[PDB]
């Protein structure tokens, strides 16, 4: 029993950390095989800092003005190239530790692990939800570009996100790991900004079924709803829209606990219109949107990597 | 910016987590040199299964009988010993992905990573507090007995816990490496129950600090308060008394906020009468009691390992 909020073991990711440094600029890097992934703004300089040309600032360059450190050991960078918004480095040296690994890219509602890390050294692991509007509520200090998300299945580690930058609420941007940004966000000085954001309908479903699998019911009730009154109702509290395929995918948990999908809907609706009454969820006195149904499912299973 | 329940990178303890059998029971063991750590339980048969006899059941064992893997390669058992409530199997093998380890007691209050386990194979990590009635709200499952829990210190571990059980609340307990029980739990079957719990106060500051270093104000008021006064308001809530060397603890966050650990008690006085009109503190409706002062102060200013 109890449900958490829990990553994926890092082990598979720390031992590709490194650090890389351009001039006084030094952030975290991911050495797969023999090349070194990191952001393209390492080699930003105090010349423009606002509308800076990369490919310009990148022909200037060359291979040994790139230190990449991989604990005490110096890589030896061999080529260089751009890859969208993130730089390629070629070193001369295979990672002897490259776990099986896939580059993929993520949907918002979907949730991954974000390794955290400095000057190329792991300092912490957590679980993040892309947002529907395409950021992360992350922990990111100075030093920490380059930490990268991920998520693991049975030996393959699937990177979906490098972390770029902060944007001005304190929330979180950054690319797949093609180099291409999570959202309408780029790696210049602009007043950018999170858009409007809304709550993951499916997500907060997943997670009433998580508190049913734990013992906490009190928020079940007797009713059904239909799907558009559900939608009618969602819309009004800026929740996504919920379709049939979330119905579909919350199949396994609905059967598991006995307990309909539009069943669990009309709990929802009763939640929104009226609150707790002082009442908690899995220990929580908010609706929780960041646990996808697949998240609740190995979690109340038990599967391992 | 941001702040998140933040786990230690686990890999150093990956490398250390093996699967234990005995009979037709399995679960985890730590391997560290030459010893496998594991909960004494695994020895336990179908003929007592209420008040059994552990010493008589480890005279009734031999070394064959323990069948250890660490991955796919089977370990040679050469010599087994109990040591309180944990076994101590000597292998012929030292574990050559030992890290620099120490075994550590914690206090109530203070936090760890868990890394949940199931037949030898790391499934998440997460972090607990130790709660003050000695219990932990984890995420565990039939299997996961002999999962630990840890702290990383530049490059040292010090293991703090292993899980046992599951008490009826749904709350988890479990020992030192040493084998002693946190609380006044035993690993025979009894009625043994949770005792009543309180709110750690120095973390809830702790955390309220957090959130002004984040940008969350809105709780912070002119006022200052006694201590005395302050504990009694504590008590009335069922929050542990502060002391003196609570108030010396936060002093770090208090320097780097500006405001006195009794200004803040202040605050934490009017959340704790009337509540939070509606309003979140670092994305919660309640106020939280897992992140230490240290916690706070490691997230804040980016120590890595
Ligand atoms: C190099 S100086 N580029 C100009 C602005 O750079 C950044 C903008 C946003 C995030 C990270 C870097
Ligand atoms: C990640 S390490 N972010 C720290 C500041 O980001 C910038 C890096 C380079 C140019 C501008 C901003
Ligand atoms: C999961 S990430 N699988 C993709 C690649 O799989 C392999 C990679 C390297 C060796 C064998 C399989
Ligand atoms: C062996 S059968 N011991 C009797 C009861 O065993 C346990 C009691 C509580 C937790 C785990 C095992
Ligand atoms: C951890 S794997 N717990 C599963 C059940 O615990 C017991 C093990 C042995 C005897 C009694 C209970
Ligand atoms: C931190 S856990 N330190 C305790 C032991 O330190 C060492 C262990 C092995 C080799 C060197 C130092």
């Amino acid at each position: 029993s109890g449900f958490r909020k829990m990553a994926f073991p890092s082990g598979k990711v720390e031992g590709c950390m490194v650090q890389v440094t351009c001039g006084t600029t030094t952030l975290n890097g991911l050495w797969l095989d023999d090349v070194v992934y990191c952001p393209r703004h390492v080699i930003c300089t105090s010349e423009d800092m606002l509308n800076p040309n990369y490919e310009d600032l990148l022909i200037r360059k060359s291979n040994h003005n790139f230190l990449v450190q991989a604990g005490n050991v110096q890589l030896r960078v061999i080529g260089h190239s751009m890859q969208n918004c993130v730089l390629k480095l070629k070193v001369d040296t295979a990672n002897p530790k490259t776990p099986k690994y896939k580059f993929v890219r993520i949907q918002p509602g979907q949730t991954f692990s974000v390794l955290a890390c400095y000057n190329g050294s792991p300092s912490g692991v957590y679980q993040c939800a892309m947002r529907p509007n395409f950021t992360i509520k992350g922990s990111f200090l100075n030093g920490s570009c380059g930490s990268v998300g991920f998520n693991i299945d049975y030996d393959c580690v699937s990177f979906c996100y490098m972390h770029h930058m902060e944007l001005p609420t304190g929330v979180h941007a950054g690319t797949d790991l093609e180099g291409n940004f999570y959202g309408p966000f780029v790696d210049r000085q602009t007043a950018q900004a999170a858009g409007t954001d809304t709550t993951i309908t499916v997500n907060v479903l997943a997670w009433l079924y998580a508190a049913v699998i734990n013992g906490d019911r009190w928020f079940l009730n007797r009713f059904t709803t239909t799907l558009n009154d559900f939608n009618l109702v969602a819309m009004k509290y800026n929740y996504e829209p919920l379709t049939q395929d979330h119905v579909d995918i919350l199949g396994p948990l609905s059967a598991q606990t006995g307990i309909a999908v539009l069943d669990m809907c009309a709990s929802l609706k009763e939640l929104l219109q009226n609150g707790m009454n002082g009442r908690t969820i899995l220990g929580s006195a908010l609706l929780e949107d960041e646990f996808t149904p697949f998240d609740v499912v190995r979690q109340c299973s038990g599967v391992t990597f």
